[PDB]
């Protein structure tokens, strides 16, 4: 796979900016975070071609809202989704990693 950056990458989403840092992220599997398509391993930006870009719809796999959230029971694993069994580590971080505001995704 590519070379993992030590930057983080802003995700314009709708209109909030986010910003996912890789560091934190360098001890779980890509995959993990870039499912695989058609069983084709494939890194390509959350919205690309044939792919999440597309925050018009709100909901639908054409989405980049649906697909960040989403702490329920997903095709893979959602942001919010691993985070919720982290919570369960650090209950004194219930926010910093599952906060709507005033957290590392929403300053
Ligand atoms: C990272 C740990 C996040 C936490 C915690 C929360 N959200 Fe978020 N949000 C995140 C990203 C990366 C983005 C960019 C675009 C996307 O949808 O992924 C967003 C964006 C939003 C938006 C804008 C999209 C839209 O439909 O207009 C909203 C309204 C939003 N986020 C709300 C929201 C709420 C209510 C949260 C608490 C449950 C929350 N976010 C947590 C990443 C992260
Ligand atoms: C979630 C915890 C992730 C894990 C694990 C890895 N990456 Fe990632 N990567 C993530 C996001 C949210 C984004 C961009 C978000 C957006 O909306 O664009 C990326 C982006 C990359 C890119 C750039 C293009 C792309 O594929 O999106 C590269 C080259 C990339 N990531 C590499 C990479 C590798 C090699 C990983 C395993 C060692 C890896 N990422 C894990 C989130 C996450
Ligand atoms: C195009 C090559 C894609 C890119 C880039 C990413 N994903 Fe994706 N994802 C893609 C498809 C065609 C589908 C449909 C699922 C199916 O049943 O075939 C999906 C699905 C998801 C899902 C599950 C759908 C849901 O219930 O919300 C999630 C959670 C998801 N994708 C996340 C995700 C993220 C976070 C990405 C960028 C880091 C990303 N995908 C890139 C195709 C493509
Ligand atoms: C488990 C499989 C995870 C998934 C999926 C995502 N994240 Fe995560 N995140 C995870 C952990 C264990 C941590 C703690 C940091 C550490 O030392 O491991 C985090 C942290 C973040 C942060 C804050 C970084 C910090 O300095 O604490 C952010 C902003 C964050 N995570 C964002 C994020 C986004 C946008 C994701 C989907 C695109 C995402 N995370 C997935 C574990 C996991």
């Amino acid at each position: 796979a590519p070379a993992v950056p030590d930057k983080p990458v802003e995700v314009k989403g709708s209109q909030k900016t986010v910003m996912f840092p890789h560091a934190p992220h360098e001890k779980v599997e890509c995959v993990t975070c870039h499912h695989l398509v058609d069983g084709k391993e494939s890194y390509a930006k959350c919205g690309s071609s044939g792919c999440h870009d597309d925050l018009t719809a709100k909901k639908g796999e054409k989405s980049l809202y649906y697909v960040v959230h989403a702490r329920g029971e997903l095709k893979h694993t959602s942001c919010l989704a691993c985070h919720s069994k982290v919570v369960a580590e650090k209950p004194e971080l219930k926010k910093d990693l599952t906060g709507c505001a005033k957290s590392k995704c929403h300053p």
